[PDB]
């Protein structure tokens, strides 16, 4: 009804949507993008698109549009996910540059905050790169329609908050010193909740910086209410970036 129309400026008209679930090569005219298929609910979806359509910063993968299976246009981006990036043979990024990816998360997840947008699924796998390796906050699965990456009292009580989603950015940051490891190898999926409880928690990634790995840890207190913001976030690891 009033959703209906509110969801006028994302839809995409055929006339304009080439398609060559899962990602496919398409082009969009209002230019290159990226089309994910979807194998009630379908009101949930539209609201995203209203939500996301408003998206404008450079570390925040934009919302192009949406199709009536529904289908989610996104841009291009030629380098892929981030943890895939940090893993590939072919891409040797410096720790100044693994630190400097973290930055550009941090401040598209300030932004996300600013607009009171909780991301849930914040991991490297999630993140992705352009052409001139800009680190874009995305979205590769439905989340608001991965444990290990999950903040304690999320993994409790199933509630997720923008301090939750900074718990989930400490486990990125953890990733990218580490250059795409796995969190948490040898604790089952089953026992982590009680892991974290015992105060137990990741340790330092070789060629982390003492003060970087401060910040992973001030992610992962218990208190939520305890955690730095990510304006906070954005402050601490650019001031680590410009005396690294
Ligand atoms: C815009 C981007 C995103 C996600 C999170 C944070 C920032 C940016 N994004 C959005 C959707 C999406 C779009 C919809 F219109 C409805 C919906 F259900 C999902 C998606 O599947 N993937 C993705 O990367």
């Amino acid at each position: 009804p009033e959703l209906v129309q509110a969801v006028q400026h994302v839809v995409i008209g055929p006339s304009s949507l080439i398609v060559h679930g899962c990602v496919y090569h398409g082009t969009l005219l209002d230019i290159h993008c990226a089309v994910k298929s979807l194998n009630g609910e379908v009101s949930q979806f539209l609201t995203e698109g209203i939500i996301m359509k408003d998206f404008s910063h450079p570390n925040v993968l934009s919302l192009l549009g949406i199709c009536l299976s529904p289908l989610v246009v996104l841009p291009y981006m030629k380098h892929g996910d981030l943890r895939n990036f940090i893993r590939n043979e072919t891409h040797n990024p410096t720790v100044k540059d693994l630190i400097g990816f973290g930055l550009q998360v941090a401040k598209g997840m300030k932004y996300l905050a600013s607009k009171k947008f909780v991301h849930r699924d914040l991991a490297a796998r999630n993140c992705m790169l352009d052409e001139k390796f800009t680190v874009k906050v995305a979205d590769f699965g439905l989340a608001r329609v991965p444990v290990k990456w999950m903040a304690l009292e999320s993994l409790q009580t199933q509630k997720f908050t923008t301090k939750s989603d900074v718990w989930s950015f400490g486990v990125l940051l953890w990733e990218l010193m580490t250059r795409g490891a796995p969190p948490y190898p040898d604790v089952n999926t089953f026992d982590i909740t009680v892991y974290l409880l015992q105060g137990r928690r990741l340790l330092q990634p070789e060629y982390c910086p003492d003060p970087l790995y401060e910040v992973m840890l001030k992610c992962w207190h218990p208190k939520a209410e305890m955690r730095p913001s990510f304006s906070e976030l954005v402050s601490r690891i650019s001031a680590i970036f410009s005396t690294f």
